[PDB]
């Protein structure tokens, strides 16, 4: 009794942001997810707007670092000590698995590593690739390396930000084979567990599958696996942030519904722990109309059986 | 009626609606002497996109389209589509497609770009300058500047992610992005239309309050200054809520939870802008979980405590 109503965005799946890489959503996708372990760390939230993991509320801050750099001698590379969003320290004792927005998958990140210098505002921007399996990326431990196209140009002591634009693969290796969506990195490097984990999620009923919210990575050399889903829209996770609406139940029954014809696709459950499943056995491109939405309609459990999808 | 009410989301914690970057801080400043007419991060209170706005923090200065190489060059002309990846339609009664640069500046990024067949991929180092002549996104195309003279291919589907701005060093310092200059969304010879309208303080003692960002510097001495009129989490809102304006002006007051008091008042616009009581230009100092909360719909003409 007395509960503030629970709701959901009524942005459509195309007009919402993937929560683990600042990209559109392109589509929903179910599938059996048995071979993997899904942990993603990004786009993590309860429905009643606890965030989770390394989860945080800006869509442009996912896969993104800060901080200054160093040059390691012999090579292209540069260490970047790393720093908070608004250029303060970063603190490695904050019971988080890493800065929030790091990475939550193990692959190449290609985007462009910029810098201005404060004395007199001239700035730099190179092309620049973050190795998230490697052993020098330890963002938890204040450090992550970039491989660059230059040996000379960044300066030491100056502020150095990383925007993320894509992803690449070793062309000489299995197509596809990288990035690996499901592996978590090492924040802390080789053979360090990583702490204060949001958990693990898998469907429990049986013939529910794990509900998707899918995008395409752009590629930037190589052959990539440039698929990436996330488990909740990042609106969904400034909403449920900002709304903070009691879980009156496990389960929120979710009803997607196509006001084009004013009939119900099918329903769905979403998780207090911030997660959706389906009524589906196989791999699916879920085909939706572009005007569909999600809409809750009752607090149900996790002892209730959906409507096939 | 359906009650207004803002995001209670801090500012660090939004996004700037004219570049794809956190919001920094709030900031005032007179404007009297130019046009502030920006087409992206335009909604008005009741939920309605104006200009060039669309809802994707992630989809704005984008490009996405076909490119051919402009022997001789390292350039490369984009022919545009759709964010669906479809054919583009020059004829829509918006000024450009949506989300399209509404500053004269040289935007570096990465295009990039997958071949169907084979899943092969590519990314280079590019910039588009919104200020030159063939800055033509109404008519479907713009031109890039690149690091290779052959390694795209044709008919293939092309990105561009744009990262910050450049200035050509040999120039005054900060010379260059001009924020507040529209780009000829069809060249130019050939003038603007369907805008969202310019927009000034008219109330005695009143400026606009901009909510500003930095933008990254790739090269040169760039001005990075990058003021919005509406975070991108509040057209996303009021597009949703879609509550009705009772008045021309939502009442806000920006409070601080760490004393439980209003550290200023301002005025939300029904049309989807900020002024502040203030004369001169100041960087707001703001607590970080401070937050704007709609507290009553007054007139046009209602006196502002002094911000
Ligand atoms: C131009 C080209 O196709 N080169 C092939 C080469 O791939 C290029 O390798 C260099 C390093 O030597 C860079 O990594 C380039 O980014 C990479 O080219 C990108 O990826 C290829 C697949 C194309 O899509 C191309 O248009 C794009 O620019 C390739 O090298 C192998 O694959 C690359 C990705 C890298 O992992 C190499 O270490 C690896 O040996 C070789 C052999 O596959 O073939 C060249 O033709
Ligand atoms: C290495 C350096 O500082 N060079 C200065 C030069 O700037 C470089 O110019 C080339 C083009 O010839 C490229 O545009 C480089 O990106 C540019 O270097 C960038 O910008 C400078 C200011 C530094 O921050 C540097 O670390 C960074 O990589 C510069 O040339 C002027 O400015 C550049 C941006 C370009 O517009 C040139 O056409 C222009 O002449 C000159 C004069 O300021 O000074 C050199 O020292």
């Amino acid at each position: 009794t007395g509960s503030k109503p629970f709701t959901v965005p009524i942005l459509t799946v195309e007009e919402m942001t993937n929560s683990r890489f600042p990209i559109p959503l392109e589509k929903l996708f179910t599938g059996p997810s048995g071979a993997f372990v899904v942990q993603p760390q990004n786009g993590r939230c309860t429905t009643d707007g606890v965030l989770l993991g390394t989860t945080q509320l800006s869509p442009v801050n996912i896969c993104t670092f800060r901080g200054d750099v160093t040059h390691i001698a012999g090579s292209r590379n540069y260490t970047m000590n790393l720093a908070s969003l608004n250029w303060n320290n970063y603190d490695p004792t904050e019971e988080i698995p890493a800065p929030l927005g790091t990475p939550d998958f193990v692959g190449k990140i290609q985007g462009l590593l910029t810098q201005t210098t404060k004395g007199d505002g001239s700035t730099r921007g190179h092309k620049a690739t973050v190795y998230t399996g490697s052993a020098p990326f330890t963002p938890k431990l204040g450090s992550v390396q970039f491989s660059t196209d230059t040996e000379n140009d960044f300066e030491t002591h100056q502020n150095t930000k990383f925007t993320p634009v894509g992803v690449i693969q070793d062309g000489s290796t299995t197509h596809r084979n990288e990035p690996q969506q499901w592996v978590l990195p090492s924040y802390s490097g080789r053979n360090v567990h990583n702490v204060h984990l949001a958990p693990a999620v898998a469907p429990t009923f049986p013939g529910e599958q794990l509900l998707f919210f899918r995008s395409t990575m752009p590629g930037c050399s190589g052959y990539p696996n440039m698929d990436l889903d996330c488990l909740l829209p990042q609106e969904w996770v400034q909403h449920f942030y900002q709304e903070a609406a009691p879980a009156q139940s496990d389960v929120a029954l979710l009803r997607f519904v196509n006001p084009d014809t004013g009939r119900v696709l099918f329903e769905c459950k979403l998780h207090k722990s911030g997660y959706v499943t389906v009524a589906h056995t196989g791999q699916h491109d879920l085909v939706i109309p572009p005007n569909g939405y999600f809409r809750f309609d009752s607090w149900v459990n996790q002892f209730y059986t959906l409507a096939p999808m």
